[PDB]
């Protein structure tokens, strides 16, 4: 097989793995892949998994730190060599660092949103128009 | 006195409100400030004109599918393509509808808004640390299987 289809082959493996360890959490032919990994990290990834949970803990990563966090850890785990066990643990890393950047990224989505709004208006006049109008008061009449 | 900055500040409580009220008003029907009121007051008076750009929003956002990672880019463009044609109060209150559109959509989606930033990052890994090259050699993905 060839470098390229394996790339394509992994954002279906690791999607699959994703969602199956997140719902197996919970009280085709490379999602199948991804779904047999998934119910693996029972045993052996176990460790590598509750090391991920911990470092993830005390370093609370946010979308604009997920990639140097992502990076050193991944770097430091592929250092010593490339075997199956790393392969998968790369998966497992991937889901935790996921969840992270969705606990944190959920509870301040409407701030960004909120910004956008505040931003496009002061920047585009809009507010300046408000402003004239009588404030945001106008908009009752 | 009425100030440009001054409704930069107001439309925080503003939008923050309409965003609550909205929600509230979708799940209910199938001491807050004054532009807490503004923004409370907004989301309830629903009109032709206002249903019209929410139906609009709603259809743009199922399709294009946006992700918190081409928020901004979506938002932006969106935004500045709905004020083109010049500004009056209903473009103004539909930025808002929009607004809270934009979060919704994001936060209904949970997981999937979110892992593919981290999707990326672990092709983009694999594939320059020569790990895609490793497992090419081995047949494949399905050369980690028992």
């Amino acid at each position: 097989m060839s470098e390229e289809q394996v790339a394509q082959d992994t954002e279906e493996v690791f999607r699959s793995y994703v969602f199956y360890r997140h719902q197996q959490e919970q009280e085709s032919t490379m999602g199948q892949v991804g779904r047999q990994l998934a119910i693996i990290g029972d045993d052996i990834n176990r460790r590598y998994d509750s090391e991920f949970q911990t470092m993830l803990q005390h370093l609370q990563p946010t979308a604009e730190n997920a990639y140097e966090y992502f990076t050193k850890i991944a770097t430091s785990l592929f250092e010593s060599g490339i075997n199956w066990g790393r392969v998968v643990a790369l998966l497992g890393f991937g889901y935790r660092l996921a969840l992270h950047v969705y606990q944190h990224g959920l509870t301040g989505f409407l701030g960004q949103v909120t910004r956008f709004v505040v931003d496009f208006m002061l920047h585009h006049s809009i507010a300046r128009w408000i402003a004239q109008r009588g404030g945001w008061v106008a908009a009752l009449n």
